[PDB]
């Protein structure tokens, strides 16, 4: 009779709502916003923090932090902010009445579970929660059991490998470029045409350049060459003051980073190159089952150009007698949750909650022996 | 209607007793998860039996109830009959009396073992052990000659006169395709390919069994292979890379010849098959010479009639008519022979029925049965 | 007076010098390092790769390339580059006077060896060359005629059975798990307390850590329950940044993967497994004296911990009534070197060297025809 909650915290965006649902019910970004200015009106109501789209309305008098970088929560007691407006204002629920279903990066610290797991049932005590990897949640999402997939949000882009309901831990792979990482890059390159944009609420701005014009281009050198020559790519945007800037190139140099992580400075390889060395890492029977199995999700695999020039790059690096297709739905933004409302419905799941017993028998060490 | 059973070292034969053909012929491999399970919308099971194995061998380590023609495992075992029984055949057990294998020269707590097993879990109203090499020579249309059978754990050189087989001259050689499936394992990483892997052992399998061949000279074929590459075959992996494979064709069964290849003390099957032959009396020696029949499947390379000939040949004295029988069903072979014998309107008599079990126990097979 | 020189060539070091000596003169690392970012200041040498200790001091700026991986040679051009360095910056010789011995691991592809001794014979241009195994030279080095070797480097780990200085073929196994597999797995666990390795630079920093603070613990599972039980395990590591570190049970879970090497995926049996299994392939007469003459060589098998932990294992393969010795040399990071320069210095292998007038008649093949 009790309905499970699913929560999806990423680095940039919170995605909660309920489990048996088709989307999530509250969508909003994991920001928390602090006055910075000097307050002169008396009384009216002013608070002394920000959290979510309140807090990105008011962005021109706030300093904006978020509590998550690189999908490792590094402030917890804005993280405690985030799930009580989540819990309280945006889902509008008791959540000592609900179960409570959500979602980690591969590799990532011990201690951030540990973490989640006191502060779940320790301030907001729920009956049972469970921490679940977001590529699983992905592959529950696309309907099938088989596949390698592409996370890429706001902090982390991992690869797993998943075949027949087994997963191979020694070819997951993590990489932290990310979103944030992109919009960085543009911030940087806008500066080659004069527009500086420096302060907390102006990278709010640069990320809706980048979510409006930035795009993946099939040839990099060609693309260069093209708006080198003509300005045919060139596209405007509308400042909030009413100013007009005008990008070329950096509609397609931004995203390409995701491809050429020297860019800014890293010395790994691309995200095509970590594909086709998570799937040679795996088992040889497996890999054919792998290469037509290519899922995509998250924001940053949203862009207008990036499941072609995938499917080119691998169909450049694996062998011609071999098929390679990647499966991008348009629903891949919010596909984790979907995957976290169907997990969390099914009748086989429900003894592979952890209750409070089993917290109060074992501590927070049962969400390793309980997790996977 | 009767059973027949052929549980080889490598692969399951199994059919009903007057048909011409096996009806289900599946790898005897058991195979068991390796990774971590993450998905609860799926079958999920702990042991795979079978084709369901090799579907499934890059997620699974797989094992093989049978070495070296003996039953290591007992629980694989069990579990290889009653996928047999009840998934390939889709038979009941209670009502169909069933014809089992052995191999010659085998110890017999083996053959009491498989009485146990086959009256007490997999209860049938009868049984019977039958040796393979008597029912490859009975499928061939003979009664009397030398039968040479290679499979996946053994290599046996049986003498049968009169249908009685010669125990005082049964030869065994402990040389088959699973030590030339591990050879050719070794000799590929000269080229550079490693195969290490339970699952990349039968795509080595595989290759074997699609590329290799026996030359009829071994000296005269490593100078024309170091000559020119007019020998060299490609083969396309399950991943899609292509190999190149250009001597190893031949010096993989060259093993059976020249045992010492992978260390193995014994002689070769043409000698094997000479002192099989000289062990007899001199009236019988014309007969077993113009007899010799292959077996098995490790017998299918195609270059091993005309180089055993060329052997034999030589072995032999000068006025002695060579001739060697190689059928082209001989892959299965001691089925056809144990579906002729089952078939046979005396040998219902000689069935080792539930009630001599009960008023003997598991020692009856040494005084009904061969 | 020609006298030969002793070059090993592992996948992690090249331990070279003359034949006849006690110690190895000149052990670097075999890495070649190029610039990842661009110079800005001119009037400098500014090279465009460095070799060994230079690649080491400056690795920072540099992207670090091994041109050995398990064994086998990938890189041509950059082991040109090693063998250049090795003759004329680190040994200060002209290899036209000095015949040569090399090192190979079993079980290697026939093209490295005749590539080898192709770059011997007309770029480096030798009097004589020879190539040996490993193995061998370790029982050379250690004094005895039989007994068994576990060879344990960076790149293979491989066990050799000699009786009477012969060795069998027969028996000879090669794991692909050594020292360098080691060193990416305790990179990937040392993510569980937040420490993030990814550049090449830093994993010589986690190989640093692996060799100063890991050990193989005699018992695994009480081990983990002492860890778990009490702080005691602990042990503190500086960074070249001077950020401290502190690592717990990561110390003995790093070797654990020679003994158990499903840690990395992979199915094969472990060290102990393998030893027991190359005694069980000879001859039943010589297992006795096989079985009392363990041989451990190689930088893996300096963990403070492996000797008795292999001692328990082997016990506990081998039958009641038998005597198991193992034998770990103090000086065994260098033994095979050792014993190349015993085999070097003997009367009776001036007849078993490559002559350049028999490479001149016999072309690159000869090494399959004189070489074990
Ligand atoms: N249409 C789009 N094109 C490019 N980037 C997008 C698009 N939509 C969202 N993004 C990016 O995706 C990132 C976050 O995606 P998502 O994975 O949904 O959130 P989180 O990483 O918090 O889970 C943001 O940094 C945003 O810039
Ligand atoms: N065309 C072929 N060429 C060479 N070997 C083959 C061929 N077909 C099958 N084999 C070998 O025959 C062996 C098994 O044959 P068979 O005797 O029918 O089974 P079993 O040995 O279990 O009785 C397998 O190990 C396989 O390698
Ligand atoms: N004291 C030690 N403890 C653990 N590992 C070590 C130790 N010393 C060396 N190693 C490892 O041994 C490897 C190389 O050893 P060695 O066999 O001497 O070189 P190579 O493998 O190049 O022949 C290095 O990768 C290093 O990590
Ligand atoms: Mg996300
Ligand atoms: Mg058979
Ligand atoms: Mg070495």
């Amino acid at each position: 009779e009790t309905t499970a909650l699913v929560c999806d915290n990423g680095s940039g965006l919170v995605k909660a709502g309920f489990a048996g649902d088709d989307a999530p019910r509250a969508v909003f970004p994991s920001i928390v916003g602090r006055p910075r200015h000097q307050g002169v009106m008396v009384g009216m109501g002013q608070k002394d923090s920000y959290v979510g789209d309140e807090a990105q309305s008011k962005r021109g008098i706030l300093t904006l932090k978020y509590p998550i970088e690189h999908g490792i929560i590094t402030n917890w007691d804005d993280m405690e902010k985030i799930w009580h407006h989540t819990f309280y204002n945006e889902l509008r629920v008791a959540p000592e009445e609900h179960p409570t279903l959500l979602t980690e990066a591969p590799l990532n610290p011990k201690a951030n579970r540990e973490k989640m797991t006191q502060i779940m049932f320790e301030t907001f005590n729920v009956p049972a929660m469970y921490v679940a990897i977001q590529a699983v949640l992905s592959l529950y999402a696309s309907g099938r059991t088989t596949g390698i997939v592409l996370d890429s949000g706001d902090g982390v882009t991992h690869n797993v490998p998943i075949y027949e309901g087994y997963a191979l831990p020694h070819a997951i792979m993590r990489l932290d470029l990310a979103g944030r990482d992109l919009t960085d890059y543009l911030m940087k390159i806008l500066t080659e045409r004069g527009y500086s944009f420096v302060t907390t609420a102006e990278r709010e701005i640069v990320r809706d350049i980048k979510e409006k014009l930035c795009y993946v281009a099939l040839d990099f050198e060609n693309e260069m060459a093209t708006a080198a020559s003509s300005s045919s790519l060139e596209k405007s945007y509308e400042l909030p003051d009413g100013q007009v800037i005008t990008i070329g190139n950096e509609r397609f140099r931004c995203p390409e980073t995701l491809f050429q992580p020297s860019f800014i400075g890293m010395e790994s390889a691309g995200i095509h190159e970590t594909t086709y060395n998570s799937i040679m890492k795996c088992d040889i029977d497996i890999r054919k089952d792998l290469y037509a199995n290519n899922v995509m999700s998250g924001g940053t695999t949203m862009y207008p150009g990036i499941a072609d020039r995938m499917q080119k790059e691998i169909t450049a690096l694996a062998p011609s007698t071999m098929k390679i297709k990647i499966i991008a739905p348009p629903e891949r933004k919010y596909s984790v949750w979907i995957g976290g409302s169907i997990l969390a419905s099914l009748s086989t799941f429900q003894q592979m909650w952890i209750t409070k017993q089993e917290y109060d028998e074992a501590g927070p060490s049962i969400v390793h022996r309980k997790c996977f």
